[PDB]
């Protein structure tokens, strides 16, 4: 659904440059259900592409100097297929710098270039978001009251910044705490954060597969008074288990969506979703990526299914995810982590009242510090072309 009618055939890839940018998230992220402390440090691998004397920037992965050497000289148009879709071989390495480039050259935000029927030209793009940063930051505290207070204060930091919806890590009893104790702590923490967000705040819980079906049912029942919007990764996806869970929720009149799709997903997950076992699909916004998601999102829309791309671990993906919502009707939320990357100015985006306002400026609306990136390319990155 990309508009590529205005791409001249004389337009060629002149130069490809690469650098890793670094920074930090606002608050160090602790453990989750399956692994240890995530930390405070953040990076974003970036490529700067030069086509017809103009540059575009974006996320770039799986690219080597040798790989990029072979792309120099090519016509932009030959990277696309007739259908208007960037070819598979170029997506992970180049889709973002290319889309940004196209927006810069055409003077349009990417969302305008990939817009679908549900967003009419000229209207501001405002997308729902949630605060994804509520990890197991309480583990060093033995006292439940203190643990709840600490997690409430973390949610409040988000609320103070304009967040209204919160995704809370649960599954403490899977690995990090004794089973029963950790499960009681999960419940106390979720109720606690519920009180910060208030009755209109959507609460998501993510167990990172630390539960089984019966632990999940115990937790859902305990939280029947919380405004639980969705349950994510209760346990590794399994059609029989989710069918059972959906029937149990149905009998209770408990309206909680099932979300899944991150990491090494079941190859049949979308099929299970079309049969009604899973409601929200969560493939990563970087890999498989944006071009993949535009196609997938249309398919899911047709099936009446929901999209919520995963973004954790790459600040750039937050902003990409925002633009993707213009192409996907049943887009749910931007997964938001508060991160400062040196040289990557995202002040064009704003969080207000549980939504992220996407700027109407060209490409992805992110302003990279050209001189800093030039320095980093020299210092530790690389360059192909001239
Ligand atoms: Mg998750
Ligand atoms: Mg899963």
């Amino acid at each position: 659904s990309l508009n590529i009618t205005g791409i001249q055939s004389d337009w060629k890839v002149e130069k490809i440059e690469f650098a890793k940018l670094t920074g930090e998230r606002a608050r160090s992220a602790g453990a989750n259900g399956r692994i240890g402390v995530h930390g405070k440090s953040c990076t974003v691998d970036i490529a700067r592409i030069t086509i017809d004397g103009q540059t575009g920037y974006g996320s770039s992965i799986h690219m080597t100097p040798e790989w990029a050497e072979d792309v120099i000289g090519r016509r932009l148009l030959d990277l696309f297929d007739d259908r208007g879709r960037l070819r598979e071989a170029y997506r992970l390495q180049l889709e973002y710098p290319v889309l940004d480039w196209l927006g810069q050259r055409q003077g349009k935000p990417v969302y305008d270039l990939v817009s679908g029927a549900h967003l009419e030209t000229g209207a501001s793009l405002v997308v729902p978001c949630y605060d994804t940063s509520l990890y197991f930051d309480d583990l060093h505290l033995a006292d439940e009251r203190a643990a709840v207070a600490l997690m409430q204060e973390e949610a409040m930091q988000g609320y103070a910044k304009g967040q209204r919806h919160f995704k809370i890590k649960v599954g403490r009893g899977g690995r990090h705490m004794p089973l029963w104790e950790g499960t009681k702590r999960d419940i106390a923490i979720v109720r606690g954060i519920s009180e910060v967000a208030g009755p209109a705040g959507k609460i998501m819980i993510d167990a990172n597969n630390a539960y089984n079906l019966n632990l999940t049912k115990e937790v859902l029942a305990a939280l029947s008074d919380v405004n639980l919007y969705w349950l994510e990764a209760a346990f590794h996806e399994d059609e029989a288990l989710y069918e059972d869970l959906k029937e149990w929720l149905g009998q209770r009149g408990q309206n909680v969506l099932i979300a899944d799709g991150e990491g090494l997903a079941s190859p049949h997950l979308i099929e299970w979703a079309t049969r009604g076992r899973v409601d929200v699909l969560q493939y990563d916004i970087i890999w498989p990526g944006f071009t993949h998601w535009m196609e997938l999102g249309e398919k899911l829309d047709a099936h009446g299914l929901r999209s919520a791309p995963h973004c954790y671990g790459n600040a750039y993906g937050i902003y990409a995810s925002g633009h993707l919502s213009a192409a996907v009707r049943n887009f749910e939320f931007v997964e938001y982590d508060d991160i400062t990357i040196e040289g990557m100015d995202v002040s064009g985006y704003r969080i207000e009242n549980g939504e992220i306002h996407v700027p109407a400026t060209p490409g992805f609306g992110i302003v990279f510090d050209d001189e800093l990136v030039t320095y980093l390319i020299n210092r530790s990155g690389w360059s192909e072309g001239h």
